[PDB]
């Protein structure tokens, strides 16, 4: 039928309500129904053809509000619907999906940096807390491989982190994994084939263009080719077995650049520009809308 890359929210001068879909098959962008509430620092994901937007923060002239919200976008209707809210607001959140369930990981609520993690069940419209991570992480990368959830990098309130850890659902327990070779907060983190990728991010001084990947069989991290643009607070998704990175911040500009990674050639190329530069978007892939 055809799959699109949906980018929801983000930040340019203030938090944004935009939802836009990119079609790699033809290069087009579609503006769709705005989020009910502007938000940056959110995550996107998909379950059962439905797009969800999780956490973030509304940075606005009228005040600044960390989000506990879960909202659901149905491509068939072009309408956003509220779901049950999380236990707590989570700006600069990471999310992963296991077996139709959404895990919300870390993020901030004011000066609070969460190590807490909670899981959403669409069939019940219900969040429940699970075991907290071993580390407080905001700007955290989250991915799922072989039905295990990984929390990668971030900021713990004092240091940006090269550490990463793994949640084993049937044990309801987090264990540390090999740290990355690079301190990265607000990196893009995703899975492709057997590896967990961490692209770009922030280390307290610089925005990064480097990219490394974790092979679960070998438990080691290896650098691949770097992105064309240094970027923090980027969005990342996979589409037809290629990585796409969307927007972010390079120390200078809120990027409109979109790049994709070809694992076979180990090369990055510009694939498009977003309609406008922005950081802290939520990205996920699903069906084209009615
Ligand atoms: C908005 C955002 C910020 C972050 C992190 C937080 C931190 O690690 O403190 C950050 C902060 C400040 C940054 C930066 C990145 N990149 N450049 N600058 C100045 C990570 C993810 C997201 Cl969605």
């Amino acid at each position: 039928v055809g799959r699109l890359i949906y980018t929801a929210g983000g930040y340019f001068r203030q938090s944004l309500s935009y939802l836009e879909a990119y079609n790699p098959s033809n290069g087009s962008w579609l503006r769709l129904a705005d989020l009910q509430v502007p938000r940056s620092g959110l995550a996107g994901c998909v379950v059962g053809g439905l797009l969800y937007a999780v956490g973030g923060r509304n940075n606005s002239p009228d005040g600044n509000t960390d989000s506990s919200a879960l909202d659901c976008y149905n491509p068939m209707t072009n309408q956003w619907s509220p779901c049950a809210s999380m236990s707590v607001p989570r700006n600069r959140i990471g999310v992963g999906v296991i077996d139709g369930h959404i895990y919300a990981v870390g993020g901030s609520h004011g000066c609070i940096h969460h190590s807490s993690v909670e899981r959403y069940e669409p069939e019940r419209d219900e969040w429940h807390l699970v075991a907290p991570m071993l580390t407080r992480r905001i700007g955290v990368g989250v991915a799922v491989l072989n039905r295990l959830l990984y929390a990668v990098g971030g900021f713990d309130g004092t240091n940006r982190l090269n550490s990463a850890e793994c949640y084993y659902p049937e044990r309801n327990e987090w264990r540390m994994i090999t740290p990355m070779n690079t301190i990265r907060s607000g990196a893009g983190v995703c899975v492709l084939h057997n590896c967990i990728y961490a692209a770009g991010g922030y280390d307290g001084q610089d925005q990064l263009n480097s990219v490394e990947r974790y092979d679960v069989e070998t438990e080691t991290w290896t650098f691949v080719a770097p992105m064309r643009h240094h970027r923090s607070a980027l969005g990342i998704t996979v589409h037809q077995g290629k990585i796409y990175v969307l927007g972010g911040y390079d120390g200078h500009t809120f990027l409109d650049s979109v790049e994709c990674y070809d694992p076979d050639s180990d090369t990055w190329s510009e694939v498009t520009r977003m309609t406008s530069g922005r950081s802290g978007v939520g990205v996920a892939v699903t069906m084209e809308p009615c």
